[PDB]
């Protein structure tokens, strides 16, 4: 049958409500107001929002400030917001008012619902009560630096963790695998699959590095501050208190109060830290995937220098092609991160006096870069680095191969000379070795044997450990 | 409950109920990124897509009817969204889409497994049949933008635009002071200014239309690399006739050179930058709003803006411009994607660029986000404000910078110790002129007063 | 040595040879940020304007013919580069060009004061009759960045459009293996390749074209807010009729609205996203052709580019692709500078936008960059180019995916088991079909062989 | 008369060289062959470039790879290059081949000229002598990643340092200065200018905090490495070497060896994550100077909150107005820092296999935002923020206007009557407090006394300090 309302109420009237919904006016009003993406908060948003309502009744509590039979409600509700048993009771648009004050009134209606509806029912404001000691201005971009620290920590550093030891796995095990360098996409001198991966698990350690360096402000909440920074309205302690509560809870141990009040509201400048460390990665990222589709380009007229793992049939139309997929999944997240990035920056920019009111746009797109990323490194973990295959032969043949293992002459011979050593050989489709003994260069300057030591290509790629 | 399904590199275990196979079910497993999959016009699009393909397939006696009607019955039932559920691959999946082309033909064969009559098809070679997922997906993907552009982004612009020009109108003889710089400049109206902003508007139109050329080619007919093999004579042409046919997408056509058609997604990058434009429009537009309307009383104060709802869950009775708010947000989104775009666009290499799946995602958010919002921007926001004309006009009298037209007459050097000794001893334009003796030779009470006029000033 | 000259808020010390005046010496005290001035063109362009708005002044019997002839005389020699010197003020002086606008009008004063006969002009009064920065300086930007895209960036284009042609007519037969997700794919050409490249910069012709109509919109007329106080009745027609006359551009025009001319510089930022794509199609075609070139022996080994400097300080006799390294390097500056151009756009208020000389540095130096680098991409490496045609022909021959054409005779499930088997005991396509007994109902050997014809496949 | 030429060569052949250039082959070629934006290597970067060749050469020197009177040579030409004696002499293009093989070679072909017009002359071959141990590839990213060090610790730094001061001088200086704050650019609650300036003072504190997180990476040169990271034809602990002479002679305690060589040269994520901070500091920089011309704006139909230093005549037209000229150099150079980051992180994503060669796009843009921030933040200091001066009554009648003044009535009255207070007040154009009276709320929950103790706005703005 068609679709019931109930009628509530705020300060500009009344509004028909949903039957089956637990928010109240201002959320429907802001159902009607902002259909723009048709997404709303994610999961960990509303974790947090429902983590964060629980902490400030429990402190209202605390400090007398809230009875106990109203305290314990609203934790009892925020609770299950918290545990993911109401996110379909958070259906506003991400594109709301900046402040998130829609989102705010969200979780501030819906407890007061679940409160009311309880055993035995209580009955909570959702202003005087549920946001008691609250402004969104604090509140909601401490939900967002709540959820961001935790994906940082819990989410992307051990993803990204578990992705550098899968490829300092493949610097060990390949160290002494032999191969051609190359700069500048030219033959270079010989290097080891196990140096450029090695190379590659440093980005991935100096990303975790990148992450690490921007918590102690991306952990920085306002929850104290209300509506302007000066905590009006709030006891003196709130914030101190919150954030106690949130630390032991959470176990986040980066989460502090702000160092100034009114930087913490009137911008979010930590979001714009963070998402740079992400963008890094990015870059770090889409240049080791690179590096490896690129390595496992062919089979036959490409590098073909080493076998990635199927991961489905490549191609509907050419039959038994197989495609780098993880890699490609790898590198269009990067640009989704990179994209978000300018998102955040813009909203960054953009904040006027007390305020910054791009909070939502910010928090959406830090989180997701964090998701897509933690998620990413995972797959290309275990659906891609792990079970390469190093095509050792055909790469020992890349190392012999360039002209450029004349290099270690140089100090014999003379650069000059070396260059023509190199040209005539390859004119001449000769070995260097041969070039070398035709040019009447084995002499006092250089035996043949350091000819021979000089142009062994494991030796000259001169592995370290 | 799980049925076994195949493919050529074996067999996958689906989800019994799915219409989906094995190929979607490694993709499913192998993606896991964003949890987001194609979304409602993107799956539209392929479908309308893979019946076109099999009618062209049908006409040129390549497909027997049986299997051409079963398909196109199937098509036509993923086009109007029976089949959403259907689709569960990744954004994030490999950057062809050979995922989500698979995924569209294995439900194909599913949905005409289960018909009357019934019929068998195989994804590959009937319902894939002349076809790539090198040309097929990003078709799809530009067949989804041309329609975002011209039934969606278009239309809600010239909402705007009609709205924004009402206001031009409505106020033009409402004069205000003019702000460079921020600081006090000379008499304008508010209807100029209303004026700007529908053109800012009306060129977003012009911008996103001038990109349809490009935007509206369609790889389709190029196969696997451009060169149309396993397809016929004319594929191209001919989906592309029936594709504007059902659609009545008059800007739709053939790639000029089927290797630019799938080596680049170029016409992506190139309609990004046209919504990258409309953005900064927008953001300028949405900001004069929210300034003009601020207060009520420690800002410019100079309109009010239609109240949608409590502004303030802890300051009781303030409102704030939640509007202009979303505009700004959804400018500051469209420039993020069109950075993502961007690194997709200039990240192809030889005979297929690989990024399709996120440019897709980025661009058809970008135009969606600004539809929406624009709508929303007018019957919310623009259509309602009011002007406090009283206030505007102390406004435009305040203002040292009405000293201005005298310059013709007392030149500028006098002119500029006029308005200096006028804002320091807190006397008027009109009345320091006198005061310095200016009065004379010069410039005659008369002629004084006739360029001191506010509404003449600004020049209707 | 230093001589004092004055502005309204006082004397100040100038120079002693020096041309400029008091507020320009200001701007030089107040900016020095990036040690970097206006650019040649942007002179130019504030020349051309300066004298276009005597003439104008002139014919309307607004300024005396002495003092007209004098600043059109000195605007020329401006124009004309005898006095980039004399224009020492930041790229990052306030956002209207206030500081650049005075500098022009000081030291065309000063020039008239020495001409023969000396004439003293005033710099407000005379040199700046009937206009504003806020309608000259975004003028000028806008008649240096049509006369660049006309002049400079279109013919480069044309230019390197024609070189890739060229390319793409003298390779048509030179047979390759496809490359798609970096892996082996069907038969392609490499002048196929080249036709893709080609109407990839044929289409950012098309993209600089279609930016035009409001690239070369003039807010000249609009003086300090739009209004156009201060100026006469179709000062702004007549100023861009003699710079039409004088420069030969036929794409310049009056603003639609005045006011969205000067409160914000959104064609600066469509302008951009053209040059952005353009970017992005650099990149692909650069890549492509560095990875062609790669080698000796080590990569592809498909084409080899001209020598044109010793790679190495270290590795003796090594050459490098160094023209893509500047091309993909000159592309990612341009995505640089749009990001500043599109922070620029959206930061408008009320009557004007003031970035606008981060916005025209940035603009300008994109054409710049990209119309250089195209003609040394032409000079120095696409024309040189030369193709492997043996060893790209062991490439097409060599796919395993030239099973693909036998898909309509044997279906793709048994195909994809042909090319794997012919993979796993390294034996050719023709033989494993043989060997796994698919001669007979479904194929002959004549239609084998002729199928496998990896010339005829790539469909010329 | 006509331009001159000499003939000098290189392993390509001979080059005609003009006859006052002191470089040779090599230049030339790259002088011939990238005429793309007319702007070369800027002074800081020739610098680091001739610090680092006479680093080279005391260590070979040191070592006994190179002969004393060669080596003091180049030391001597390195000394007069590093001093700026020869910058016309670096006449190579920006965009270069992506490694700087053409710059390098520029330095060691000026350092050879230079050598050989001494007395007594020295002969030094350009590779095998100034480039001895050397390549392109640890070179120029050492050069590069050297003066982004120095540009940050010696110039940025000390100049946000400087800003900082400024800020928090008016954050003391205007601590009671009360005002109303504004939350989405409408009427909030009391604040203090102080306050305000105490949130700028912050984002600039955590801007020098960012800038410094970057410097353990920032601070890492690849030199040592040679070609492709592995050191061929460098001896042992050769990078140790120079760096501990760079760290000597330029007294940057940041400089450090590469963690990872084939990191180090395959990547620049560090100039990457060096963009990321800067990027933050664009956008706090243009949140502040959008703040303070705000605040000036005016005269009369403005805000009005403040006076700006006048710098300039506004106006060509506009007779005795004047402009924030200061903010409005502030804000274009935070939109210029943005474009540069996002050409950086282009750069950044586009390495392959063994080397990165966007190095000189990179290098380029990096030490530009560097330069702008740091030249704009010291103007923005003693021509803007120093002299500004707060219309005090002016601000005080803006705090008492608020209708928001009536948010600390809450706890005695609820949300909702609080706002039908604020409603009813501005409607009729009465104060808050006598509408309190009106709508009969003095009585026990709220005595007069009680209510203009709360309504005090100064007290509202709750001063901490």
């Amino acid at each position: 049958s068609e679709q019931q309302y109930r009628i509530e109420h705020d300060t500009m009237g009344e509004v028909r409500v949903p039957a089956e919904a637990l928010w109240r006016a201002q959320t429907q009003r802001a159902v009607e107001n902002f259909p723009i993406s048709g997404r709303g908060l994610e999961r960990t948003q509303i974790r947090a929002l429902g983590l964060l309502k629980g902490a400030c009744a429990q402190v209202n509590k605390d400090l007398g400030l809230l009875a106990a039979e109203k305290a314990d409600a609203i934790i009892a509700a925020a609770q299950e917001i918290a545990d993911g048993k109401h996110d379909d009771q958070f259906p506003i648009d991400v594109f709301q008012t900046g402040s998130g004050t829609s989102s705010n009134m969200n979780a501030n209606e819906v407890i007061a619902s679940i409160a009311a509806q309880a055993t035995p029912p209580v009955v909570v404001h959702p202003n005087d009560d549920v946001n008691m000691s609250q402004s969104s201005n604090d509140t909601f971009p401490t939900a967002t630096h709540l959820a961001a620290t935790e994906a940082a920590v819990r989410d992307l550093i051990p993803a990204l963790e578990y992705l550098q030891q899968a490829l300092a796995t493949k610097a060990k095990a390949w160290k002494t695998v032999v191969k051609s360098g190359r700069t500048h996409l030219m033959d270079a001198v010989p290097v080891t699959l196990g140096q450029e991966f090695g190379g590659y698990a440093r980005q991935i350690e100096a990303g975790i590095e990148r992450v690490k360096a921007t918590l102690p402000r991306l952990g920085e909440l306002p929850i104290g501050g209300t509506a302007v920074g000066t905590g009006l309205n709030a006891p003196d302690g709130f914030g101190a208190k919150v954030v106690e509560v949130l630390k032991q809870s959470t176990g986040l141990s980066e989460l502090k109060t702000a160092s100034d009040s009114f930087e913490a509201q009137a911008a979010r400048d930590g979001l714009v830290e963070g998402s740079g460390a992400l963008k890094t990665i990015a870059a770090s990222l889409t240049k080791i995937a690179n590096d490896i589709r690129w390595m496992g380009s062919g089979p036959l007229t490409g590098l073909g220098e080493i076998q990635l793992p199927d991961l489905q049939p490549g191609s509907s139309i050419m039959p038994g092609k197989v495609n780098p997929v993880l890699p490609e999944a790898v590198t269009q997240v990067a640009a989704q991160v990179i994209g978000n990035d300018a998102a955040i920056t813009v909203g960054g920019l953009s904040g006027a006096f007390e305020l910054n009111v791009y909070i939502p746009v910010m928090a959406r797109n830090l989180l997701e870069s964090f998701t897509l990323l933690a998620n990413v490194s995972r797959l290309f973990v275990d659906k891609c680095v792990d079970g390469l295959v190093a095509n050792e032969d055909h790469l020992r043949t890349l190392a012999e191969s360039s002209p450029s293992i004349v290099t270690p002459l140089n100090s014999a011979i003379g650069y000059e000379e070396a260059a023509a050593v190199a040209k005539e050989a390859l004119k001449e489709r000769k070995t260097i070795r041969q070039t070398v003994i035709d040019r009447g260069l084995i002499g006092d300057k250089l035996s043949i044997e350091e000819l021979d030591k000089r142009l062994d290509v494991l030796a000259m790629a001169k592995v370290k450990d």
